[PDB]
């Protein structure tokens, strides 16, 4: 039950972006969920600082928070958007929209 | 009160690393602390996914967790360590030990 990519389907109208995004209506953003506690998995790929903070958090749980399961690499998607003039326009690689990799940081 | 680098002084014996680290006894690791909620600061430098997840978390706080204030760039330190033979040896750039930048991810 450690840090990993799980599914997260995002509807653009729900987050108030339908005003400038015609299509798609929903996309697969994924999310990173899970713990960063010891012992770790063989593919968490954690930084030295995340390891140190996890140890410090264990010894002082009230003073220092835990490390975090976050996206460590993102992928683009394509969106059809009405530009400032108002015409549908394709953005082929809308960067940073979907999780490619998760990790403890 | 948004995501920012705050101080975190780490003692190597407290985290059980004194067995292979002779010096220094403590170092300044810093940590990233604060919220990732709207409105954001001019220097959070958040990814598109962190922005999307924050919106989804606002609309569905029980199903989707918040974005995270984590280190986005790390700096090295120097440590004196007894090697596998047992002699003090300098590691000049022990990478990923201290926070250089924080951000919402
Ligand atoms: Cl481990
Ligand atoms: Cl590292
Ligand atoms: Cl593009
Ligand atoms: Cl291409
Ligand atoms: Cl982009
Ligand atoms: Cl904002
Ligand atoms: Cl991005
Ligand atoms: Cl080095
Ligand atoms: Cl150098
Ligand atoms: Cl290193
Ligand atoms: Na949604
Ligand atoms: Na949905
Ligand atoms: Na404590
Ligand atoms: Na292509
Ligand atoms: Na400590
Ligand atoms: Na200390
Ligand atoms: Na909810
Ligand atoms: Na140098």
């Amino acid at each position: 039950s450690h840090c990993q990519k799980t599914s997260l389907r995002v509807n653009f109208e729900d987050i108030g972006w339908d005003s400038w995004i015609i299509a798609p209506k929903e996309y697969e953003a994924y999310e990173c969920k899970g713990g960063c506690f010891f012992p770790l998995a063989d593919d968490v790929t954690p930084t030295k600082h995340a390891i140190v903070q996890t140890l410090v958090h264990l010894k002082f749980p009230t003073k220092v928070g835990k490390a975090c399961c976050v996206p460590t690499k993102l992928s683009p998607i394509s969106v059809l958007y009405k530009d400032d003039m108002g015409v549908p326009t394709l953005k082929y690689h809308y960067e940073g929209m979907s999780v490619a990799e998760c990790g403890c940081r």
